[PDB]
Formats: structure tokens, C-alpha cells, sequence
DNA sequence: TCACGTAAGCAGTCCGCG
DNA sequence: GCGGACTGCTTAC
């Protein structure tokens, strides 16, 4: 097999790398590493090197690193450009691996683990790691085991064994149910004493060292856990064994609240799973907790227990491991589904770059255009600095807020990406400017036509058409990687409604799920065959194309997140290729495009329908555009449409073959307006909406910018057995909303979309008259706790103190002097209630740590004194206000005429 | 919330002007 | 009492 490498560390003047060889073992090798970097030289100079305008270079060959990096100083300190590849790791990539790396999974190291630390006093701060870790469970992917590490003896209590056949017994006869798919993967080790246990860790860590190491916040806790509590047991020395090549860094990490501590490993690659999680999962969860999280992508969970965690391991020591074995699963069961190890490996090995460096989007794309360049002889310009600038991004129209009855969606392919092709936008690529007029001139096709030379962009950027950009054409690359994975998407999705409709009136068979690739159509074959299927096997073909679904999602708009990353990273000063007119040169573009195809699509609508100067296109914002159909469904005639499904066909081929031509023959002209180098705005049908055909539901609606719902009956070749909602913006979507009313303000926008007002105001009513019974979490709002020292003023709320702040406080002069109470954590999220006057906090709300119960000190309290009319009030009311005046409707039966002042 | 971007909405605090 | 300026937070694209 061809090579590849595992991890790569620079360590002084020699480059370290773990790798997998031509026989697929894993070696290690210190490499002398000699790299290079370049100069301008006069014109004679030869050679073959040339920077990306074409100026010529003298290759410079160091005799290690210190030298290279010592001549980057001495050049500054001249005022002369130093160019080429300055991370040397990169360079040594590079001329190591100069072919595409197909990387081989199954032989690469991904660790996966979890500890557990009794703690009597609160939380067991990794700094000071004073409390013996008393549990280890380790998963090995290349071995398939969990390894389990039990400390029997401690100063916090001695135990039994833990029991493997206790722990396989359901919930219900006793047991901890571990699953049967592990139950046998289990290699467990009990130890006498704390020493012997982390001194046979250690060593299991030698023979099985990590490449990809993972798990669920262990960057934060359990590394620097392990770390320091072996260092406080066995000395700094011992502690360095962590790490494959005995150096590590405490490296502190800096945001815009404080400075947070992490210790880096030389030789290992981690990849904390939370990380990954908020980077990838495009979702942004109230509490990013194991068990929430669990919940959610999992319907499960952690494991359950009585008590507080403190004293789990001395009342049930049984449940206590069992638990840490079950919490590191989830993670792995997470993966299974989400597949953001996988992703990290394939654009880690495109790019070239370290593992880690994947949420990194400008280290990615520094290494992919190096990679690039380098194949041509081409050599990347110096880093420079710059002032952080403003520039000016996408457009949005502004919506007049109303009900829409009918509506249809159209969208462009990839915005920012295509427009980097069409354009040729590149930092090599820049030919000059033009005089620009503004840009409604452009919009209109009135100014003058920029270029009949150069490829242009109305912000006065003119672009060679003739030469090849590396931007655009390393864009194009991963922009066509990525049509394969979301074909696979939408097949898995489209299979979904298949698998949705045969399950309205299943057959009641004994039968088994088909074997079947959902990334694939189904062909007639299988439809057929999945008619006679059964409840049991059609719910689980549904869970297999979900899952298809997913991982295909994963792939692919993951790839949209890079190459979206390049158009942003144009815009930050950190980039090597950084440059505003370039930036602004794509954004203008774009807003451009969006605003010549309302017009054109006005035009054509205005024609088509025999009308003068309406509105047709009610929004549109960044790459869409939103078409109201009503005029058109009234050229045919309502009564004429025999059901929904009729007049969704119809709005379908009207789209397809009446619309997209002329919207074509919009973006043609545009593209010869501009010069352009490639014609690739591709606008194509996106959602059609209305209400079900013969109901009283209104089918859409707009409040304004950013914010509206549709019910969709359509969504690209997609088409729904029920119609789905599709929300934008609304208080529904918002992780700040509390969890039962994000669902009561959903079923309020289906019943309006669906029903009519009057089922809307049946709902309301009920809800009114009932909410007090619903429990208290999924009530309460959230928010993310920031600065909360900044506001603490004696532990009481200082100036402009925001309110979700004032909750924490009052949170934590409750708890005071309890040193078992769970702690805010600065930087988390908190759920936040409102209080009645006269409440023994002595404030107006309460705060507490999102994703967790309120503590049993104070909650009986909370319960009693929340407040249920201003609670009401602020996040189901006061939206719900907002949706209906907007739609115009109400949610109350007003008693004469709807009037007002 | 650890070197992709801008646009833009809503909650809540405080102040200047009635 | 109301609107604007502002911080803080969240989403859309
Ligand atoms: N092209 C290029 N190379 C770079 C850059 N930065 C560092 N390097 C490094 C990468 C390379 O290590 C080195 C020169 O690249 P080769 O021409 O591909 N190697 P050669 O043909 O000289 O091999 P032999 O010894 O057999 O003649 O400069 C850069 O910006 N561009
Ligand atoms: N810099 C940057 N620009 C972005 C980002 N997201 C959007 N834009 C700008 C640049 C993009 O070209 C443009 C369109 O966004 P789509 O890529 O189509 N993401 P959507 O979820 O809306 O599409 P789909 O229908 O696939 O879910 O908006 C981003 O994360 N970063
Ligand atoms: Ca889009
Ligand atoms: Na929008």
C-alpha cells in the first residue's frame, strides 16, 4: 500500500512523524529536515521557482529550521519579502507525501476515553488534580475493546469488583443493561491501589498510543486531568510519557472573557468531540452536556441514578463503572452516526495538514493552495499584516409583512463559491479596476459595460479570463467532491418519503428489512416490494435511510462549510491571501445577481400573467428569492384544481418550464454584461408552499427581514407525503426559547398555515388555561453566561447588568456556603426564570446550569415563586403577537370589527 | 467561546426629553 | 412614557 502519515511535530531543528508504512505498520522517524524558502532575484537568476504574479525567485536551501527561521528575522529587519511555505511541518508534508494520500482507516489509532473523579468538595479542577482518579474506561478502535480501569481503594471509600454479569442484566431485574453489542468487548481491571492503576495506564498508553484521541470534553478535563494527577503522583518527567515523543506545552487559551489551560501532547492529534460537535453538527444545542446531547442524537442517553455523582462510587459502585463504560460508548455511537472523525481524516489527508488543524478553515486552505501551487514550481507570497476592516456582504430585501397564500422559492448554486469561478476571483488573477457607477445602474443595465476585455465585478474589480487562479480552480475541486455526497443526501432523503408513505396502512406480516443501498434511488423493484413490508420493518428501513441521510449531510455540507470559509477567509487579516477587493469583489457580486433576477423575474411574471408593474417577488436574501404564485394559481382558477397534489404539479412544471429558461436567459445576459469568465449562476426551484387545498390555512407568512414560515409541500425533487413546516428565524428556531414553547408556538404557526384562525385560536385558549402544569424545565429560557464578573457587584447586580447575569447572582447568593451546589460555569449556558415580587432571592429572576435539574436546596423555592403570568407574557404572547398581527390574524376572538385606534 | 465572513432580529438597560 | 443608543445574544445566508 502506499504510505501515509499519522502525525507530524516539529520539536528544535528535527521534524518527528508517527506513520503507517508500505507494509502498513506504524513507525516513528526523527528527520534532520533541511527546508526552504525563497527570494526575489534579478530577472537572470534562472531557475524554475516564480511567486504566483510570475516574478522570479532563488531558491534558498537552509541547513535546519532554526537557520530558515533566523533568515525570516533578517529579512524583516531589511524590508525584503521572505516567500514560501514558513510552517515547516507543512513543507515536509508535502515532499513526503507528493501524491494523493488514500489514508487507510483500520489502521489508524483512534482512542477514545473517559475518567471518573470522586470529589467531595465541588468540582475537581484539572490545575490542581487533587482528588485520585478512581476510574478509566479507554475504547481502542484498532482493538475493538473498552478497557476498563477500577480503583477498589481509596481515600473516599473502598468497594467490591465491579460485576460484568450485574451490569449485562436489564434495568428492570437490577442491572445496569450495558448493551449487548459491547458486553463482550470489555477487558476489566481492578487495582488495589491509585499508584498501580495509573502506573499500569501508562504503560497500556505505551503499547497502544493514540493517534486520534478523542471523547466528550476531554481537552478540558480529562487530559489535563491525567496529566497533572500523574504529575502530582510521579513527577513532571513521568507525565511527559503521555506523550509518544516526551514533550508537551501547557498551552493557555485565549478568548474574549478570559484564558483557559489545555496541554499539548507532542505526537498525538486531539479531537475533542464537543469540538467537533459545535464545529460540524450545524445545531445549537441549550446544554452541550454528554447525556443532553445523547438525548438528542441518540434518544437515550447516560445512565441513570440516585443521589448526587459524589456519591455514586460509595453507594453504588456497581452502577458507577457501568456508567463510565456507557458514557464512552455514546460518544462512539455518536460518531457512528454524525461521522465527523471521518470527515476530520478526509479533509486532514486532502489538505496535508495535521489532523487537529481541520477546524481551522485558513490553515486548510493556506495548506491545499501551497499543496497547489507547489506542483507548478510556484512559490507563496510572505504573511502580512493588516488592520481589521469592515466590507460589505450580502443583500436582503425588505419583506412586506402580510400572509402569503402561494409561494415558490428559487435558489443559486453555491453562491459565493460560483462566483468565484465566474468571476475568476484570485489574488494572481487581478487585471485592474474600471470607474464604477452605483450599483442600482448595474442592477438596471443602464451604466456603462465595465470591460470587453477583462472579466469584472460591479464593486470595479476587472479579472483575466484567459489565466488560471488558483482560488478558483482549488474551489472548483472541492466544490465537485461534494456533489457526489449530496446526491447521496437527497437519494437517502427521497428514499425517506418512500419508506414514510408505505407505512400509512402497513401490511401486518412477520417479515425483515430489505438490504438495500439508500444512497441510491429506489428502483421500481423495491417500491413494490416495500408495499408488503411490515410496521416493524418499514420503521427500521426509516432509521437506516436517516442514517444514510445524515452521514451524507455530514459529507456534504461540511465541504459547503470550506469552501464558504475561502470566500470569508478573503476577509480575514490572518489569511495569506487576504485582500478586501477581492472580498467585497464577491459580495457585491452577489447582491448584484440577486437583485438583477428579481428584476428579470418581475418582468417576465408581469408579461406572462398580462399585468403592469406588480410585485412578484415578495423576498429574497443572499441566494434566494421568494415568488408569490397567487396571480398565477388565479389564471387557472382554484376551483379547477381537483386537490393539493394537483396544483403543487402544476406550480412544479410552470417552475421548471416557464421560469428557469427565462431566469437562465437572465443570468446569460448578466454574465456578457460583466464579461465574465464562466456562466455559473444556476437558479433552480427550491420550495413551493401553500395551504392544503380547500382548508382555512393562510400557507405562509413574512413579519420581516429573516423571519417567516412556509408550509412546504416540495422541497427541490424531494416531494412530502405531508406538507413540513419550513420556519426562519422565529422564536421556534431559537435555542433561547424554552423547549414546550417552541413547541406550542410551532403548533400555533401549523395551525395558521394549516387550519385558519379559527383553529388557531381553539389552540391558544387550551394552552392559556394549561401551561402552569407544565414542568419547570421545559419552561424556562436560556441563555449563554458571559462576563458574569464583569456585572458582580458585592455578589449583587452592578450597572446595565443583563438579565440572564442578574439570575446567575441571585443563583448564586442561594447557594452560598454550599460547597456541594453545581457551579455556573462562565462561558455555559444557563436556563433563566422569572420570579414573583416579594421571593426569597430578593430578585426578579433565577439562573442555574442549563441541561440540569435545579438543586434540591432551592427547589422547592423556584417552584413556588416563578412566574407564570410574565413568563407567559415575554416568550409565548409577545411572539405569537408578532406572527399573528404580521399574517392578520387573531388569536383571540376580538369582539367588534378588528379595529383599532 | 481556539487566526472564515456580513446582515439583522429581539431582550433588556439606561438616558434624554416630554 | 417613549424613543434612541447601546450591550448581549441568536439566527440566516
Ligand atoms: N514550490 C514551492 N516550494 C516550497 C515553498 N515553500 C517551501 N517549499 C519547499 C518545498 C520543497 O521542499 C522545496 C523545493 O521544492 P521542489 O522543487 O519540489 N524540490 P527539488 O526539485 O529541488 O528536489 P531535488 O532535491 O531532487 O532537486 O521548497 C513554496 O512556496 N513553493
Ligand atoms: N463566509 C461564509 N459565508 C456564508 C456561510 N453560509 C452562507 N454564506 C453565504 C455564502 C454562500 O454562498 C451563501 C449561500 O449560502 P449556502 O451556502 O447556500 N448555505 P444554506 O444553508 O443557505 O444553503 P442550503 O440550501 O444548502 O442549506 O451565503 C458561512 O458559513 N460563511
Ligand atoms: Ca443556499
Ligand atoms: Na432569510
Amino acid at each position: 500500500m502506499k504510505e501515509f502519515y499519522l502525525t507530524v511535530e516539529q520539536i528544535g531543528d528535527s521534524i518527528f512523524e508517527r506513520y503507517i508504512d508500505s507494509n502498513g505498520r506504524e513507525r516513528t522517524r526523527e528527520v534532520e529536515y533541511k527546508p526552504s524558502l525563497f527570494a526575489h532575484c534579478p530577472e537572470s537568476q534562472a531557475t524554475k521557482y516564480f511567486d504566483i504574479y510570475g516574478k522570479p525567485c532563488t531558491r534558498k536551501l537552509f541547513a535546519n529550521m532554526r537557520d530558515a527561521s533566523q533568515w525570516i528575522k533578517r529579512m524583516e529587519d531589511i524590508g525584503l519579502e521572505a516567500l514560501g511555505m514558513d510552517d515547516f511541518k507543512l513543507a515536509y508534508l508535502s515532499d513526503t507525501y507528493n501524491y494523493e494520500i488514500k489514508y487507510d482507516h483500520t489502521k489508524i489509532r483512534v482512542a477514545n476515553f473517559d475518567i471518573e473523579v470522586t470529589s467531595p468538595d465541588g468540582f475537581p479542577e484539572p490545575s490542581q488534580a487533587k482528588h485520585p482518579i478512581d476510574a478509566i474506561t479507554h475504547y481502542d478502535s484498532i482493538d475493538d475493546r473498552f478497557y476498563v480501569f477500577d480503583l477498589l481503594n481509596s481515600p473516599y471509600g473502598n468497594v467490591e469488583e465491579w460485576s460484568i454479569e450485574i451490569a449485562a442484566k436489564l434495568q428492570e431485574q437490577g442491572g445496569d443493561e450495558v448493551p449487548s453489542e459491547i458486553i463482550d468487548k470489555i477487558i476489566y481491571m481492578p487495582f488495589d491501589n491509585e499508584k498501580e492503576l495509573l502506573m499500569e495506564y501508562l504503560n497500556f498508553w505505551q503499547q497502544k498510543t493514540p493517534v486520534i484521541l478523542t471523547g466528550w470534553n476531554v481537552e478540558s478535563f480529562a487530559i489535563p486531568y491525567v496529566y497533572n494527577r500523574i504529575k502530582n503522583i510521579f513527577g513532571e518527567s513521568t507525565a511527559k510519557r503521555l506523550s509518544p515523543h516526551r514533550k508537551t506545552r501547557v498551552k493557555v487559551i485565549e478568548n474574549m472573557y478570559g484564558s483557559r489551560e489545555i496541554i499539548t501532547l507532542f505526537g498525538i492529534s486531539v479531537l475533542d468531540y464537543i469540538d467537533l460537535y459545535k464545529k460540524f453538527s450545524f445545531t445549537n444545542q441549550p446544554s452541550y452536556s454528554l447525556d443532553y446531547i445523547s438525548e438528542f442524537e441518540l434518544n437515550v442517553g447516560k445512565l441513570k441514578y440516585d443521589g448526587p455523582i459524589s456519591k455514586l462510587r460509595e453507594s453504588n459502585h456497581q452502577r458507577y463503572i457501568s456508567y463510565n463504560i456507557i458514557a464512552v460508548y455514546r460518544v462512539l455511537q455518536i460518531d457512528a452516526k454524525r461521522q465527523f472523525i471521518n470527515l476530520s481524516l478526509d479533509m486532514g489527508y486532502y489538505a496535508k495538514i495535521q489532523i487537529q488543524s481541520v477546524f481551522s478553515p485558513i490553515k486548510t486552505w493556506d495548506a491545499i493552495i501551497f499543496n497547489s501551487l507547489k506542483e507548478q514550481n510556484k512559490v507563496i507570497p510572505q504573511g502580512r499584516s493588516h488592520p481589521v476592516q469592515p466590507y460589505p456582504g450580502a443583500f436582503v430585501k425588505e419583506p412586506i409583512p402580510n400572509r402569503y397564500k402561494y409561494v415558490m422559492s428559487f435558489d443559486l448554486t453555491s453562491l459565493y463559491p460560483s462566483i468565484i469561478r465566474q468571476v475568476n476571483i484570485s489574488p494572481e488573477t487581478i487585471a485592474g479596476t474600471f470607474k464604477v457607477a452605483p450599483l442600482h445602474d448595474y442592477i438596471n443595465a443602464v451604466a456603462e459595460r465595465p470591460s470587453d476585455v477583462y472579466s469584472c465585478s460591479p464593486n470595479g474589480m476587472m479579472y483575466y479570463k484567459d489565466r488560471d487562479g488558483v482560488v478558483p480552480t482549488e474551489i472548483t475541486k472541492v466544490f465537485n467532491q461534494r456533489k457526489e455526497h449530496k446526491g447521496y443526501m437527497l437519494a437517502a432523503q427521497r428514499n425517506g418519503e418512500i419508506i414514510k408513505e408505505a407505512l400509512h396502512n402497513p401490511n401486518l406480516s412477520v417479515d425483515e428489512p430489505l438490504d438495500v443501498d439508500y444512497r441510491f434511488d429506489f428502483s421500481d423493484e423495491i417500491k413494490e416490494k416495500i408495499k408488503k413490508l411490515s410496521a416493524k420493518s418499514l420503521n427500521e428501513m426509516l432509521f437506516r435511510a436517516q442514517r444514510t441521510e445524515v452521514a451524507g449531510m455530514t459529507a456534504q455540507i461540511n465541504r459547503k462549510l470550506l469552501i464558504n470559509s475561502l470566500a470569508g477567509a478573503l476577509g480575514n487579516v490572518w489569511f495569506r491571501y487576504y485582500d478586501l477587493r477581492n472580498a467585497t469583489a464577491i459580495t457585491t457580486f452577489g447582491q448584484m445577481a440577486l437583485q438583477w433576477i428579481e428584476r428579470k423575474v418581475n418582468e417576465y411574471l408581469n408579461e406572462v400573467c398580462g399585468t403592469e408593474g406588480e410585485a412578484f417577488v415578495l423576498y429574497g436574501d443572499t441566494d434566494s428569492i421568494y415568488v408569490s404564485a397567487d396571480k398565477i394559481i388565479d389564471k387557472v382558477g382554484e376551483s379547477k384544481f381537483r386537490d393539493t397534489n394537483h396544483w403543487v404539479d402544476f406550480l412544479d412544471k410552470f417552475a421548471r418550464e416557464r421560469m428557469e429558461p427565462a431566469i437562465d436567459r437572465g443570468f446569460r445576459e448578466m454574465c456578457e454584461y460583466m464579461n465574465n469568465k464562466q456562466h455559473l449562476m444556476f437558479m433552480d426551484r427550491e420550495a413551493i408552499a401553500g395551504p392544503p387545498l380547500g382548508s382555512k390555512g393562510i400557507g405562509g407568512f413574512w413579519t420581516g427581514k429573516k423571519r417567516y414560515a412556509l408550509n412546504v409541500w416540495a422541497m427541490e425533487g424531494t416531494r412530502y407525503a405531508e406538507p413540513k413546516l419550513k420556519i426562519m428565524g422565529l422564536e421556534t428556531q431559537k435555542s433561547s426559547t424554552p423547549k414546550a414553547v417552541q413547541k406550542a408556538l410551532k403548533e400555533c404557526i401549523r395551525r395558521m398555515l394549516q387550519e385558519g384562525e379559527e383553529s388557531l385560536q381553539e389552540y391558544f385558549k387550551e394552552f392559556e388555561k394549561e401551561f402552569r402544569q407544565l414542568n419547570y424545565i421545559s419552561i424556562a429560557s436560556v441563555s449563554s453566561a458571559n462576563n458574569i464578573a464583569k456585572y458582580d457587584v458585592g455578589g449583587f447586580p452592578g450597572p446595565k447588568c443583563p438579565f440572564h447575569i442578574r439570575g446567575i447572582l441571585t443563583y448564586n447568593r442561594a447557594i452560598k456556603g454550599n460547597i456541594d451546589a453545581p457551579q455556573v460555569v462562565e462561558g455555559e449556558k444557563v436556563y433563566v426564570l422569572p420570579l414573583r415580587e416579594g421571593n426569597p432571592f430578593g430578585d426578579k429572576c433565577i439562573a442555574w446550569p442549563s441541561g440540569t435539574e435545579i438543586t434540591d436546596l432551592i427547589k422547592d423555592d423556584v417552584l413556588h415563586w416563578m412566574d407564570y403570568t410574565v413568563l407567559l407574557e415575554k416568550t409565548f404572547i409577545k411572539p405569537l403577537e408578532g406572527f399573528t398581527s404580521a399574517a392578520k390574524l387573531d388569536y383571540e376572538k376580538k369582539a367588534s370589527l378588528f379595529d383599532m385606534f
